[PDB]
């Protein structure tokens, strides 16, 4: 696999492992100026992003990725796009779409931009 | 002052791209540059000439997109990143869900698309 698929695939394995197990620890993949759009509502900066994701109303969540597409940009970033399915607690399975913009800051890949949408029935 | 500039540019880019896509997709070469990158259902196409040939060769005669949702953000290096969720109707095929992402960059006083990723939502049978 090309270098950008290796980085992107590891990033999304780290993100969803953290999301499904301890989502108060999700601050480690974001920077202070990160931006999150969650179902059309924009959450700006690390502190707002971590607060929003830690406060979601489910106890147990599990994601499964159906397809994951990765690309390098001209200015050294990686774009990762995921389609999947998730299950929160006892609610029915829902499809989702998520997109990540990754940037190498201080020798590590972090997420600067994050967009999430549920698929609608 | 109301709508941020990246929402303004993103939204009008989206509208222009899908107008061009649904009416004559051989005119789609104006929004890409030579360093542009397209991933169309998991297959990566590098460069303007290879992107335009792939999009001109799709086997549909009539295509219509309809946007359900469009989300736009500024990136740290001054680019605009957009995420689109919608539905498409090609010919007499069943309506399919899609997702698309566009990364825009201002080159020569014009917003061009450097990175484009498309994927169809499959029906779970």
């Amino acid at each position: 696999k090309p270098i950008w698929e290796q980085i992107g695939s590891s990033f999304i394995q780290h993100y969803y492992q953290l999301f499904d197990n301890d989502r108060t620890q999700l601050g480690a993949i974001y920077i202070d100026a990160s931006c999150l759009t969650w179902k059309g509502q924009q959450f700006q900066g690390k502190a707002a992003i971590v607060e929003k994701l830690s406060s979601l109303p489910f106890q147990k969540i599990q994601h499964s990725i159906t397809a994951q597409d990765h690309q390098p940009t001209p200015d050294s970033c990686i774009i990762s796009m995921v389609v999947g399915q998730l299950k929160a607690d006892e609610d029915p399975i829902m499809g989702f779409h998520q997109m990540f913009l990754l940037k190498n800051i201080n020798d590590a890949w972090v997420c600067t931009n994050d967009m999430f949408r549920l698929a609608l029935h």
